[PDB]
């Protein structure tokens, strides 16, 4: 049992909400939040802007010195850091953006990143400003982590019309 509210479930593992994933991680404090992020862990907009802001930019300190040393990630890949007030962990997780012409092939590697937890508090990875197509998204969520996973969607519309598309 977790602490999780009003969240529909989908499948055996994975769990769907229309809400601020922002407002739902204050509200749980779960171990680990998925940040939306990119390679070089420039947190402007989308999850990444809104995850930053919360942390009153502690989020992306962290994220410059961590890319000062290690360099950026790959494209599906992943790392782990601080959650700040928001998580005890955060797992920023790059899908692929497919406005910045990135292979939308990339985003089954980057959900795998999520089977490392036994329990995420997550985006849609690719949706929203990333520009893929949100139903093939959650349709890869499903069918790539076995992990208990937790999904905000921010927006209604979007959600309502994953809800209604779910096979
Ligand atoms: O679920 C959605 O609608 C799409 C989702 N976006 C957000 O969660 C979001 N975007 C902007 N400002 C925000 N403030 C609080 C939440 C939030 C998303 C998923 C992957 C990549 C990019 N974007």
């Amino acid at each position: 049992v977790n602490s999780f509210s009003g969240y529909l479930k989908l499948t055996d593992n994975v769990y769907i909400k229309n809400a601020d994933i922002v407002e739902e991680a204050k509200k749980v404090k779960p171990t680990v939040v998925v940040n939306a992020a990119n390679v070089y862990l420039k947190h402007g907009g989308g999850v990444a802007g809104a995850l930053n802001k919360a942390t009153n930019n502690a989020m992306q300190v962290e994220s410059d010195d961590y890319i000062a040393t290690n360099g950026p990630l790959k494209v599906g890949g992943s790392c782990v850091l601080s959650g700040h007030n928001l998580a005890k962990h955060c797992l920023h997780v790059v899908g692929p953006n497919v406005n910045k012409g990135e292979d939308i092939q990339l985003l089954k590697s980057a959900y795998e990143n999520f089977n490392q937890h036994e329990v995420l508090l997550a985006p849609l990875l690719s949706a929203g400003i990333f520009g893929a197509d949100p139903i093939h998204s959650l349709r890869v969520c499903v069918d790539t982590v076995r992990t208990n996973v937790y999904l905000a969607v921010f927006d209604k519309n979007l959600y309502d019309k994953l809800v209604s598309s779910f096979l």
